[PDB]
């Protein structure tokens, strides 16, 4: 045949990618970010609905963008199309240095924690055991995605089914508790509600942070069986599912747990399970583990394809595209991503890094949408299969301006450190990537070419063609 990443993604695989990467484990463990800043059950539910609506706006923007540009790499390929080079290398680098390795490593550590949780419910799980299970999970998922692409989509589908079945168990338990008559929590809700622009803005911020997995399928979009039809349809099938699941899962939590017994909880779903299931309360930490497995597989697929496209341009070394000659899977990109994710596992406290890259993440999303608006102004008659109204790009541009202005006045020093990360990768751009390949150092090209030729047959990868 021809060495090239085949399509090998259906509509169901796309819905499962988006849903498994958007749900994750922040609805089982910490769904109390909206409830802290909105002191009511009713107001927190309304803010969940409003955040879901604004995330639907952003996801419609990204469906339009993905059918317009049609290149893998969610915001990298959309900053590279409207803007170029600069601001696309920075985002790619940001994702390479901090965003993707931290995200993955944290998902792996959470998987390990909630795998060993049923036998460590009160005490702390060991640090070495958590890190070794996280490393084993990252290695297994990187290998499964290095073997075949259909294996990666299959694992994603299985563990997304597991996610939604656990969340449907939670939702059904909550709705049954409501139906027996013991509501007593929505009896007089909207009572302690805090109505202040600060606390409502922070609740909206937490809600919009909860839905952060709709650009997933925009990373693997050269690998969809019919992108012009399976990107918008997959996104518009996955947004209602995740929104309704979030709202109904919070309804279940609020039905069973009172506020006290829900803000002092280290893992809400777990408490919910301990309080309603009795024994078989271990189903929920196991389900958080399976949820993190699915989310980590989605993260690995997305990051591997982002680095594939990064090196397909002049940004990363052109030994990262390098599709496998007989499996048609990006082996060097997946290996590089897994190595970078296993390096961050050695960091003891790895959530300060979340605090480092929050602002940069939402800045790059907003810059992708601004690039969409620019591509609507410049080059208007460029082929657009989905030409949505200019209302969704504008509304989510404002919403991401808000999501980026919150961390720039709340924790202004961590956002500056994230900016430092990006423009600290910048010195690789003005001396290696900006210079033509023929005048850059002869010996450095020699070394890189030899290393590439020695991880070529090793990865059994001949890149494109
Ligand atoms: C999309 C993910 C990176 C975030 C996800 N909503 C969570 O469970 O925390
Ligand atoms: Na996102």
């Amino acid at each position: 045949e021809q060495v090239k990443l085949k399509k090998e993604i259906s509509l169901l695989n796309g819905v499962c990618l988006i849903v498994g990467n958007m749900i994750g484990s922040g609805i089982f463990v910490s769904p109390k970010g909206v409830l802290i800043y909105s002191a009511s059950f009713g107001l927190s539910l309304v803010i969940w609905a409003v955040g879901g609506l604004f995330s639907v706006f952003g996801a419609l923007c990204y469906a339009e963008l993905g059918t317009t540009i049609k290149k893998s790499g969610a915001s990298y390929a959309y900053i590279l199309e409207a803007f170029g080079g600069f601001l696309a290398f920075i985002r790619l680098w940001t994702s390479l240095l901090i965003i993707e390795p931290t995200s993955q490593a944290i998902i792996a550590i959470t998987f390990a924690n909630y795998m060993v949780q049923p036998l460590f419910p009160s005490c702390f799980a060991p640090y070495a055991a958590s890190r070794l299970l996280a490393a084993a999970c990252i290695c297994l998922l990187t290998f499964i995605n290095c073997a075949y692409v259909k294996w990666g989509t299959l694992v994603q589908d299985i563990f997304t089914y597991a996610k939604v079945l656990a969340l449907i168990a939670v939702i059904v338990a909550g709705i049954v508790r409501l139906g027996q008559g013991a509501s007593t929590h929505f009896e007089n809700s909207f009572e302690g509600s805090s109505f202040a622009v600060g606390d409502i803005a922070l609740a909206l911020y937490s809600a919009l942070f909860s839905y952060s997995g709709w650009d997933t399928l925009n990373y693997v979009t050269e690998e969809i069986k019919n992108p012009e039809r399976n990107l918008p349809l997959s996104i518009g099938i996955s947004m209602p599912i995740v929104t309704i699941i979030y709202i109904l899962t919070n309804v279940a939590y609020y039905t069973v747990l009172d506020m006290r017994d829900i803000l002092a909880s280290d893992a809400v779903a777990v408490t919910f399970a301990d309080q309603i299931f009795g024994i078989f309360n271990w189903i929920i930490p196991l389900s958080v583990a399976l949820s993190c497995f699915g989310g980590l597989n989605a993260s690995i697929v997305a990051a591997s394809r982002l680095f594939f496209v990064g090196s397909r341009e002049g940004h990363l070394p052109d030994a990262i595209c390098m599709i496998h000659v007989e499996r048609f899977t990006p082996v060097p990109s997946l290996l590089f991503n897994g190595i970078m994710a296993l390096i961050y596992l050695c960091v003891e406290d790895i959530f300060q890094l979340i605090n480092y890259y929050s602002f940069s993440y939402w800045f790059f999303v907003g810059l992708s949408i601004v690039g969409q608006l620019y591509l609507r102004w410049k080059e208007p008659d460029r082929p657009r299969p989905l030409k949505l109204s200019v209302f969704f790009p504008i509304v989510f541009c404002l919403c991401t301006i808000f999501l980026v202005a919150v961390p720039l006045y709340s924790d202004t020093i961590n956002s500056l450190i994230g900016i430092a990360i990006a423009l600290s990768g910048l010195p690789f751009y003005f001396l290696i990537i900006r210079v033509p390949e023929h005048k850059r150092p002869l010996y450095l090209r020699r070394i890189v070419g030899s290393a590439t030729r020695y991880l070529q047959v090793l990865c059994m990868s001949v890149a494109a063609e």
